[PDB]
């Protein structure tokens, strides 16, 4: 299931979980104890251009990003995987902000990982993106609830505009403690694009990634 728009190209692959002696397997190769319950170690999304430049998006490499008594909620900051050879995106810092405010030509969403915390809670990392006429827009969420304690978001937003030679990766971490959140029902620790705006900003980071040139 791919698609192509002028001098993109969009890779993905939605799969199952991984064999259960697989990932002890992997949790090895990643050297740490316990991978999340449901490993979608071969789903994928990847967005390349016809100069091999580009990025995509697995678990594997999410889960590296997971700090290392180990962090068995895998709160991950990354941001995505760099491709090409010889010619790649730079990251530089920039004041562009993706102020979300257009007709949606293409979409998917893949998941990534998610584990249920022993019956505490959930974590959860999943992506989506929508493609236009115009630009493509993408957006890589982390998500942990602990069950009357806390939330954490990190979003990590993506968007290019056609005839602009750099995209605008935009990353914000919020998280709340649970008993600080006044009046808002329950429901809403389940629906995600929902509370995301009533929670504290703790961090943002904004870069730009400039083309390569020829």
């Amino acid at each position: 299931s791919d698609f192509s728009f002028g001098p993109w190209k969009l890779t993905a692959s939605k799969t199952h979980i991984m064999k259960s002696a697989d990932v002890e397997k992997l949790a090895d190769e990643l050297h740490m104890p316990s991978l999340p319950e449901m490993m979608f170690g071969d789903n994928v999304l990847r967005i390349q251009h016809g100069s091999g430049f580009g990025i995509e998006f697995n678990a594997t490499d999410a889960l590296r990003c997971v700090n290392n008594p180990y962090d068995w909620t895998y709160t991950t900051d990354y941001k995505g995987t760099l491709l090409g050879e010889s010619l790649k995106l730079k990251v530089v810092p920039t004041t562009d902000h993706i102020d979300t405010e257009e007709q949606i030509k293409f979409f998917e969403e893949v998941l990534l990982f998610e584990d249920e915390l022993h019956d505490h809670g959930v974590s959860s990392l999943s992506v989506k993106i929508r493609v236009m006429p115009s630009s493509f827009f993408l957006l890589l969420r982390f998500f942990l609830r602990i069950d009357g304690v806390l939330i954490r978001m990190n979003d990590t937003r993506l968007y290019h505009e056609a005839d602009k030679t750099y995209m605008l990766r935009e990353y914000t971490s919020r998280e709340s403690k649970i008993a600080n959140l006044m009046h808002v029902p329950p429901s809403l620790f389940t629906e995600p694009n929902e509370i995301s705006q009533y929670l504290p900003i703790k961090e943002a980071v904004c870069e730009k990634l400039v083309f390569p040139e020829r």
